[PDB]
């Protein structure tokens, strides 16, 4: 329901409170509009985020996002997510798909908000599917926030291609990313995938000693949730994370590239990992392929479509 004189902040106890990320009694016009809102942090202070609950009306919502970042793209109450969802890096958070209903995250685990170097913002993203009340809506997020340091820091490694150009009528083409891990050991606990229409197949793997450890493997054009890992998968200080996009061309006109609109392309891979406290990091990004030799030997599973 929407919130009214109660306001969006409630205190669970002393150090504890849940956060009502909710769209503003909003009314979509056209089928397809993606609605965007902020909300600063109520605290200054340091605080984790530790759980979400999804408060969505399972009529009208496809989709919803959750990101953390200083700098939203507008001082609005709510915009078309096309202007932009932040300035600065949006971190995403929390994912909840339709059709696919998202894992937990663990206990202990928590991702790192607000203080010196956190994200100062909270950014909601609501797609709207199908559309007759005139119904204002406030579909969204409702976050458990801790001032409690968490003994497990959740973290995002992004996996993205950027130089890829996917020809007209092109049977396949394959967008090779890699990096070479370089911090600490982290836990992948979950993935998400994102690809626009021609994309068929999203792999990551974590290659140790020459060998594909396979972190996720999902079609794009599936809900594009987190889903969780099958078994939990450490990266470690030398091992590389590879990923391959799979494209098709056919069905397009002109060549498509990387881009933000719903004509160009994108090959995302979105880890979600957990580190310990005291060696933690909350975003790593890889937008290099630092062995494009190395993906010779990837496994077969990557190539075949789900
Ligand atoms: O992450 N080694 O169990
Ligand atoms: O997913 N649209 O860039
Ligand atoms: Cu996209
Ligand atoms: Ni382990």
């Amino acid at each position: 329901e929407c919130l009214g004189t109660i306001g969006p902040v409630t205190p669970l106890d002393a150090s504890d409170f849940a956060l009502d990320i909710r769209m503003p009694g909003v009314t979509p016009k056209e089928s397809d509009t993606y609605f965007c809102m902020s909300m600063r942090l109520p605290v200054d202070e340091e605080a984790f985020v530790i759980d979400f609950k999804p408060r969505a009306s399972m009529d009208t919502v496809h989709h919803m996002l959750l990101f953390g970042c200083n700098m939203p793209s507008s001082t609005g109450s709510y915009w078309f997510c096309d202007e932009g969802t932040c300035t600065d890096k949006a971190n995403i958070l929390y994912a909840w798909a339709r059709n696919a209903p998202p894992t937990r995250l663990p206990k202990g685990v928590g991702f790192r908000v607000g203080g010196e170097t956190g994200s100062k913002y909270f950014v909601l993203q609501v797609h709207y599917g199908d559309i007759r009340d005139n119904h204002k809506d406030c579909s969204g997020v409702s976050v458990h926030l801790t001032r409690v340091p968490q003994p497990l820091i959740a973290g995002m490694y992004l996996m993205m291609s950027v130089d890829t150009v996917i020809p007209p009528g092109e049977k396949v083409v394959n967008a090779d990313i890699s990096c070479q891990y370089k911090m600490y050991p982290m836990h992948v606990f979950a993935y998400r995938v994102h690809t626009h229409h021609l994309g068929k197949v999203v792999s990551g793997y974590r290659v140790r000693n020459g060998q594909w450890t396979l972190i996720g493997r999902q079609n794009p054009q599936l809900p594009q949730a987190f889903y969780p890992v099958e078994h939990p998968v450490d990266v470690t200080f030398g091992d590389i994370l590879a990923a391959r996009c799979v494209f098709t061309g056919e069905g397009r006109t002109e060549a498509t590239h990387i881009g933000g609109t719903s004509s160009d392309e994108m090959c995302n891979l979105y880890i979600m990992y957990y580190m310990e406290a005291k060696y933690a990091l909350s975003f790593m990004t890889c937008t290099k392929n630092v062995a494009p030799d190395m993906f010779r030997t990837i496994p077969a599973e990557a190539n075949i479509p789900i």
